[PDB]
């Protein structure tokens, strides 16, 4: 078997909260239609394929031009992992050996360009995932973490929480957009970030994430320069 | 000297972002007027002082029925520190021993009673400080933190990026709105973090710090039912 670049974008449709998400229209593309169009135009992949328990989002990616993978109800309910989703999408395709992507259809902005970009930190040989990242707006150092009931204690010293932001070290959290892994450890440690993890670092703008109407049309507004 | 609970409200002119934000009405009330009457209803404080550098919010600040404090030019600049403003203050009116209490008006939905319940927490034989915060909506523990150039590193674990929020720790930010500490280890320490700090836990509705027109009215929204 000669390694495959692979990308997976799960759908399901009993979305957790706001109804249909997947096939909602964005500039007239759906949520879905978005990622397989940034799955396309990256060229980084040999395979892409939706992973979905509705008959409505497979047959929008059939008409992307994707494979689809039908996943089982047990595979689409609300208590069903990611992972578990991924490594079923690639067992049903045969694929152990590559790079396998999550591509979560809830992050419009995210385009092919940001895929290639994210792919080129990706490191062959070590193989930590690359996760794409946006710069936190409260600083993480600056949070106190409840140790016992009504005690708390800072993330890390005091002195922190009064420290400007500037000379504390730029913190990233990852925005769900991409993760890159090395196929056969994906399989092997059955989750999503495997050490030494690389950053993807991507704006704020870029990384919103389609959770209610009013992100919708944010995410519209700003596809209008 | 017996001991006084004071509160201090920092209000400059030139306020480093909206212009005369202390000044912007919210349902007919100064800012300014909105910290005030928190100051007041909660009674819990013998002294309550506005200090600022204005001829304008000095006037409203008398208006009130409060003290001023006149800040000289270069304790109401960009690059002098709230902790200096409070020092200068309590030398003005003689104060070295009690409790001080910070109530910046960009926190205009922090009450009377938020105050009052803040103080509750301040212990007087230990004398750490007392911080409003409110619940972080991105979990601190799910980010990295660079520590080379490209080079990042959990917070913690790499495993906290994939746990489910509730099985981890709870963790809150400081949002603004009330800092109460012993005067005297104010003054000794020269910061408004002084071990061990207590918490009193505000929601993200009533923890809104004003920086925006849009600000501006969504907590005029807010109040509104
Ligand atoms: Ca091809
Ligand atoms: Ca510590
Ligand atoms: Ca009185
Ligand atoms: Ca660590």
């Amino acid at each position: 078997m000669e390694k495959q670049n692979i990308a997976v974008i799960l759908a399901r449709q009993n979305s957790k909260g706001l109804p249909l998400k997947n096939l909602r229209k964005m500039n007239g593309i759906s949520l879905l239609g978005h990622t397989i169009n940034a799955a396309i135009s990256s060229k980084c992949f040999d395979r892409i394929i939706v992973s979905t328990d509705g008959g409505l989002i497979a047959e929008e990616a059939k008409n992307f031009g994707v494979e689809v993978v039908l996943r089982p109800a047990e595979l689409a309910s609300d208590t069903a992992s990611s992972i578990s989703g991924v490594i079923h999408a690639l067992e049903t395709i045969g694929s152990n050996s590559g790079t396998v992507t999550l591509l979560q259809p809830t992050s419009p902005l995210r385009t092919g360009a940001h895929i290639r970009e994210a792919f080129s930190l990706f490191d062959e040989k070590i193989k930590g995932s690359v996760v794409s990242a946006c710069p936190m707006e409260h600083h993480p150092l600056k949070t106190l973490l409840q140790i016992n009931n009504g005690e708390y204690a800072p993330m890390r010293h005091l002195s922190d929480l009064e420290q400007p932001r500037q000379q504390l070290p730029q913190a990233f959290r990852p925005n769900g957009a991409i993760y890159i892994n090395d196929t056969a450890s994906l399989i092997a440690n059955n989750c999503f970030f495997i050490a030494p993890t690389k950053l993807y670092i991507m704006s704020h703008q870029d990384s919103i994430d389609i959770d209610t109407e009013l992100d919708l049309q944010q995410a519209e507004n700003i596809l209008n320069h």
